[PDB]
DNA sequence: CCGAATTCG
DNA sequence: CCGAATTCG
């Protein structure tokens, strides 16, 4: 990452299924091999557990880890050392979660710009649609509260169905979904796919765009450049790093 | 002056079913209504009614599984025809059962249904309600239309549906929303489902369309409120007894 | 047939 | 962690 790429932020967002203990160390090494290949500035992770933090400190030592909780399972934001200056951590609760979910925010400077970087793992399953929608509103409300000079990026596992974003009232006028921005490309549309991914061993074909990237920037100051899936290679154990595909995204920050 | 009972009699609950069926009819005997709208009837229950209620003409919504029925008191009600309207996307064999009848010079179209069940099937239930309301509008203006049945509705779903049309009224609302007969399915007062919690809903509803003011609800009461010898009620639902006057 | 929880496909 | 069918409190 040299002079030319200095105006770009690159990141990966990925629910890495830390609650599946089977093959977890090898699957962590798989995630870390992906981070080594693309060397993203930032990594947004969901379903991290404490042993997984240890694996990351070993196989992704060039990242500072900021976590959404101390025990159970939680999100984390990883920051590339020497590229990202960490300014503060903020955690916003979801008072009605039944699954210890919350909103993790990290304030940083990168490439000579101020960012508020957000992630969450919104309430899971169709049956908890109401709370998931309430949490999305909390997220979208927080994105709007940041100073107008700050660049806000949310990236996480939203567990959203399309009908739910409408029921939520659609995205506010100044908040954009990166996948939509890039013209809804088919190659990275689905991030959870039980036909293509066998980690859950579900004997049926269902697929969802659970993982999403939202951003709020002053008119034209933040331009998504690319969006691609990662984590599609089977590991030596014959499974994938996670039941989710990860998303690799690059964005330019423009005057 | 006409009377009727509408009641989901829970024919799919096999426990104490003979005693509960006899319990339902003991209740019908007490009030001897002109018309009875039933939901969740099963074939042997239907077979029972043809004997026990042999004094009623019995019209059914199906022959198999579970289904609705409309009983018409011979002498009082003249049966002219039955019509069944399908719900193409039902997953529960639900449909719309109508009968054309007269009492004196007064023509009626009487309708019942058991709308798609459970919170998860709200969207189909709403679609079925639109079909029902649509049908109510088709009758001649001189024909009095009454729907009475188990709608499984939540109030929000009626709103979602667009609300009742200007010329269709809910009898319970018309009577000023009396508290004593508001909830027709109540797990606190009713123990048949053995649900260890308190939920209550107004699932059973009466809708009518008449030329302005021709049909005036007079009373509405719950029935089936007494435990049977087995310590359970005739059904998990209360029945609704309604009396209305035809005013020309 | 409530909401929540559970197996198995 | 899908979703339909089933069981539980
Ligand atoms: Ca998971
Ligand atoms: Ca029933």
């Amino acid at each position: 990452k040299g002079l030319e790429d200095s105006s770009t932020i690159s990141f990966i967002t990925w629910n890495i299924d830390g609650l599946d203990g089977c093959n977890l160390p090898e699957r962590a090494r798989g995630v870390c091999s992906c981070l080594a290949l693309y060397s993203p500035d930032v990594v947004f992770l969901q379903e991290v557990i404490p042993p997984y933090c240890a694996y990351l400190k070993k196989r992704a030592a060039s990242y500072t880890i900021i976590t959404g909780n101390e025990e159970g399972y939680f999100t984390a934001i990883l920051l590339k050392k020497g590229r990202v200056k960490f300014k503060s951590q903020e955690i916003i609760p979801f008072p009605n979660t039944k699954m210890m979910r919350n909103l993790l925010c990290v304030n940083v400077s990168l490439g000579g710009n101020e960012f508020c970087l957000m992630t969450s793992h919104l309430e899971s399953t169709r049956e908890h649609s109401a709370e998931r929608i309430r949490q999305l509103k909390t997220v979208l409300g927080k994105m709007q509260e940041a100073p107008d000079s700050t660049t806000v990026i949310f990236a996480g596992d939203t567990n959203l169905r399309d009908q739910e974003v409408i029921k939520c009232g659609g995205l506010p006028d100044n908040v954009f979904d990166a996948w939509e921005f890039l013209g809804k490309p088919k190659h990275c549309q689905y991030t959870w796919d039980t036909k293509a991914n066998n980690n859950l061993r579900i004997p049926a074909a269902y697929k969802h765009r659970f993982d999403r990237i939202f951003f709020r920037a002053e008119e034209g100051h933040l331009i998504p450049q690319s969006l691609d899936l990662v984590g599609l290679e089977k590991l030596d154990c014959g499974r994938f790093p996670s039941d989710h595909w990860g998303l690799l995204c690059t964005l330019n920050v423009v005057l």
